[PDB]
């Protein structure tokens, strides 16, 4: 059958998938200013409009009101939909701003990104020119293109007597994007205190809290939890109401190392192990991360040391599996459990093998660690590192006294593991310090067997060069050879024959690789085991040859190479069959023909009397049994029954093939031994299209 079952990434998806959900996701969006050309192409008023436009950037009242005169429409934009009026506003051309709007220039005119005048002339940090645009009647609160306000454009630039000019006329602090983000936040994420303690005295809050808590902002983070009392139900308190992921300010201090606010978070009431997505709490982010001190303070406030996610990792896991070796030896001096275990029984030990991290192996084998801790299907470390090929851990490990013979739950060694996963590295390590070259699993598979099944060359030569014998059998009773040529590995095939395979070794129903390489179609490596002295006419129990088995499967190309290396072309199974019964008996109809060509008997026999006809009849194989008859096999031979196939084809109701019998000369008043005649079985088995069809 298949022997892929028979022979770990699956087991650590799980723990990296839980570990992959502590990352935090995000950034307020900046403003960029509009850009400004000012060439002549924009019917006849193109060198008109654009001169006016250049007028109206350098600020020149008298060639631009003279401009007008001149008859140019007050709405004149460039290629990007910039008026006059914007042009004049960025630049705090005060004055060409008030006569363009008595000419008749539109305040609340945006561009193609939808800036009013207000927006440009707040971004840029002109106060007189939003002065002026404000008291003509401006609206102020107007979102441009992403929705963007020019209070935010003012907070975003540290533009503070805009900002405070803004509030005083009634600007929309709430006013979010279309991504959801205020002008306080913006300033926060600028790091503009100014404008942070200006848009906070006059009355949106939390967003705020959790860019300060990225920050490090603690002066903004102590303002804006002013207002936030220490209730008796700390979910309810601002220190700890979560973003969308979950995740509470402190676990965010806690991603990103930030010890000084996380401190003012604590000391404002947040709780230190409150879990996000599958219980990952502070701890867990802080030591996943390595910030050393932010775990140090979240220990010091009572935070959980062994604290489980949902599949059992505990902070020392995390931070063994990444490497951070001070996280390691803080978390082990404060007490962690050594040996807390994850769902599939991993210590943190198995974690930091896996990591390749040498340091956090040594710190805890120093913490008297058992180098060879095994998980529930009994891996130790050493297994982990080799199964991921890192060559250092396993070189620790292997120093650190660990059993490179060790048994895995199904018998695999770190030998076997690290030949199935082609480490030649770590396998040669591991030989070197004494695994056992010839290690048999619980179904009997050696290293040779794996790498030669997996189809590593260079592994199989180095076990080869290193005295392992390919003649080693499995349960199964198959050499390295036998399942080379059952996964196909041509290379491979030809470096065990080349070294000594025995070419006609037997497994179970004592069939060689030949066997193998032709129920599968291994046209190739038939060729290369008859090559190398394979008795092609080599028959297992029930006396099937290779030939009978390619005409069993309908290898047409390796009975071709088969008879061309001499295989008998009529041989006797247990039941006496031949090929061509064989070929006759499951509709091989090519091989039969190629069979047929070679010299083969039409109508051989075996003990039972039958012939590939009977056969042909039998399984009702109509152009088999007609390439038969047309090649010279006689319908009207019998068997131990008495039977011509015209009996067998009555019986068992073949019309069609009983046309063919007829059609060549099948004789109908023929009797058996006991008096029966076709149109007796024809007529017992209750068929009337037959009985119709012999007379």
């Amino acid at each position: 059958w298949n022997e892929v079952a028979v022979i770990l990434a699956a087991t650590e998806h799980d723990t990296m998938l839980e570990m992959s959900d502590m990352q935090v996701w995000d950034h307020p969006p900046i403003v960029s200013e509009e850009d400004i050309s000012g060439s002549l192409v924009p019917g006849s008023k193109s060198d008109s409009n654009a001169s006016f436009l250049r007028a109206a950037r350098a600020g020149n009242l008298d060639k631009v009101v003279e401009y007008l005169k001149g008859g140019i429409d007050i709405n004149t934009c460039n290629q990007n939909g910039l008026n006059a009026l914007h042009l004049a506003a960025k630049e705090g051309h005060v004055g060409l701003v008030q006569e363009l709007l008595g000419r008749g220039s539109s305040v609340d005119s945006a561009t193609k990104k939808g800036n009013t005048a207000l927006h440009i002339a707040s971004l840029a940090g002109q106060a007189e020119v939003v002065k002026v645009l404000v008291k003509e009647g401006a609206n102020i609160n107007a979102q441009s293109q992403n929705g963007f306000t020019p209070l935010y454009m003012a907070a975003q630039e540290n533009h503070i007597d805009v900002v405070k000019y803004l509030l005083e006329n009634g600007a929309n602090q709430s006013t979010a994007t279309e991504d959801g983000f205020t002008p306080l936040a913006v300033a926060l994420q600028q790091g503009h205190n100014q404008a942070v303690a200006i848009l906070l005295e006059n009355d949106v809050r939390l967003p705020a809290l959790h860019i300060a808590a990225r920050k490090d902002d603690t002066k903004s983070a102590a303002l804006l939890l002013q207002n936030d009392h220490n209730a008796d139900v700390q979910s309810k308190m601002m220190v700890n109401r979560t973003t969308e992921s979950g995740f509470t300010p402190l676990h965010i201090a806690a991603h990103y190392g930030n010890v000084n606010v996380a401190t003012l978070l604590l000391n404002r009431g947040a709780a230190v192990d409150f879990t996000a997505r599958n219980g990952i709490t502070p701890l867990h982010v802080a030591s996943k991360r390595g910030n050393t001190n932010m775990v140090k303070l979240l220990l010091d406030r009572g935070g959980q040391i062994d604290a489980k996610t949902r599949d059992g990792l505990t902070p020392l896991h995390c931070a063994a599996r990444s490497g951070h070796d001070q996280v390691v030896e803080l978390l082990l001096e404060r007490g962690a459990p050594l040996l807390a275990r994850t769902k599939n029984g991993l210590s943190p030990l198995h974690m930091a093998a896996q990591g390749d991290h040498v340091e956090c192996v040594k710190h805890l084998l120093q913490h008297k660690a058992p180098v060879d801790d095994v998980t529930l299907d009994y891996l130790t470390a050493l297994h982990v590192a080799a199964h991921c090929g890192h060559y250092r851990v396993t070189k620790l490990l292997l120093d650190k006294r660990a059993n490179p013979n060790a048994r895995a739950l199904n018998g695999f060694t770190p030998l076997h593991i690290a030949c199935k996963k082609n480490r030649i590295k770590v396998m040669e390590l591991l030989v070197k310090y004494g695994a056992s070259i010839q290690a048999i699993t619980e179904s009997g598979l050696t290293p040779i067997h794996v790498a030669a099944f997996m189809g590593h060359l260079n592994i199989v030569l180095l076990l080869l060069q290193n005295g392992a014998s390919p003649d080693v059998t499995n349960i199964r009773g198959e050499t390295a050879l036998h399942m080379a040529a059952r996964a196909g590995q041509v290379e491979v095939v030809r470096c065990l024959l080349r070294n000594g395979a025995l070419v006609d070794a037997r497994a179970r129903e004592e069939q060689t690789p030949l066997h193998i390489a032709s129920r599968l179609g291994k046209t190739e490596i038939v060729q290369l085991l008859l090559q190398h002295m394979a008795h092609p006419d080599a028959a297992t129990t029930n006396g099937y040859t290779p030939l009978h088995i390619s005409a069993r499967e309908g290898q047409v190309d390796v009975a071709s190479v088969l008879l061309e290396a001499g295989a008998a072309h009529s041989l006797a199974t247990k039941k006496g069959f031949t090929p061509l019964h064989v070929a006759a008996k499951y509709g091989s109809l090519d091989v039969a023909k190629l069979l047929l060509q070679r010299r083969a008997a039409a109508d051989s026999a075996g003990k039972n009397g039958l012939t590939p006809l009977h056969v042909a009849a039998h399984y009702d194989n109509q152009k088999v049994a007609l390439l038969l008859l047309e090649k010279g096999a006689s319908p009207h031979a019998t068997a131990k029954n008495g039977y011509t196939p015209l009996h067998i084809a009555a019986k068992k109701n073949q019309m069609q093939i009983a046309s063919t019998l007829l059609n060549y000369g099948a004789e109908t008043n023929i009797v058996t031994k006991q008096g029966v005649t076709p149109l007796h079985l024809a007529s017992q088995e209750g068929h009337t299209d037959m009985v119709t069809l012999l007379l």
